[PDB]
């Protein structure tokens, strides 16, 4: 049977228009009276960190701070900016103001709660992970907080799903995995056996469905799914 029930962060829990908005803000605050569009250098910013979260997918772990501070030191440079020593501390004070949980999260973790074994499974750092959590107030109904960092490796490498069901103490085939990356999320969780579910709420990943075992828009599918496996 089903007794465990593993959630993605970024992207699955929390509102796209938050993220958009808690972005610009950060750099609004970067650039202050510079003479860059900051959303200019938002989709810059987004165009790099895309293509590094490509190269780094499923290898060995590298802390994203670095990560983005790299990319941040690019952008600084190229349009001659000061470099913000502390973006890592800009992100978050802009990240716990305006992120945004989607309405029905914490409904659903709720409901699973007790029940089931309540999970996440993100790419984040740890640091960086807890610092979502406890900004969206949403750190205690999860059992368990499984990282990139603490696996060594990024999605979709099976290691960060495999400790994720350690943690848990159940088989990948007592496991489901719910998130918005139809190969870093559901590819890398089939790979140990989990069931994998497709969040796309905006229907923009049909391409992809094939590639998944359920598809939903809405997380309040989900609770419906693991009932009619069981
Ligand atoms: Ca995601």
């Amino acid at each position: 049977m089903i007794r465990a029930v593993f959630f993605d962060s970024l992207g699955t829990l929390n509102s796209v228009e938050g993220a958009a908005k808690s972005h610009l803000k950060i750099m609004e605050e970067v650039l202050g009276d510079y003479p860059l569009n900051p959303k200019t250098l938002l989709d810059e910013y987004e165009k790099l960190t895309r293509e590094a979260f490509s190269n780094y997918a499923g290898k060995p772990y590298r802390p994203l701070r670095d990560i983005l501070e790299e990319v941040m030191r690019k952008l600084a440079e190229k349009y001659g900016f000061k470099y913000p020593e502390n973006f890592w501390e800009i992100s978050l004070r802009m990240s716990q103001r305006y992120g945004e949980l989607y309405p029905e999260v914490v409904e659903v973790l709720k409901s699973l709660k007790g029940k089931y074994h309540v999970g996440m499974i993100t790419d984040s750092d740890t640091e960086q992970a807890m610092a979502f959590l406890d900004a969206l107030g949403i750190k205690d109904l999860f059992d368990s907080i499984t990282t990139s960092e603490e696996a060594g490796f990024f999605k979709p490498h099976p290691r960060i799903f495999e400790l994720a069901l350690k943690k848990a103490g159940v088989k990948g085939e007592e496991a489901v995995y719910v998130g918005d990356n139809p190969v870093k999320d559901c590819g890398g969780s089939k790979n140990l056996g989990m069931t994998s579910i497709l969040l796309d709420r905006k229907g923009e990943k049909r391409e992809f469905w094939d590639k998944c075992d359920f598809i939903v828009s809405d997380l309040r599918e989900v609770i419906k799914i693991v009932d009619e496996l069981n």
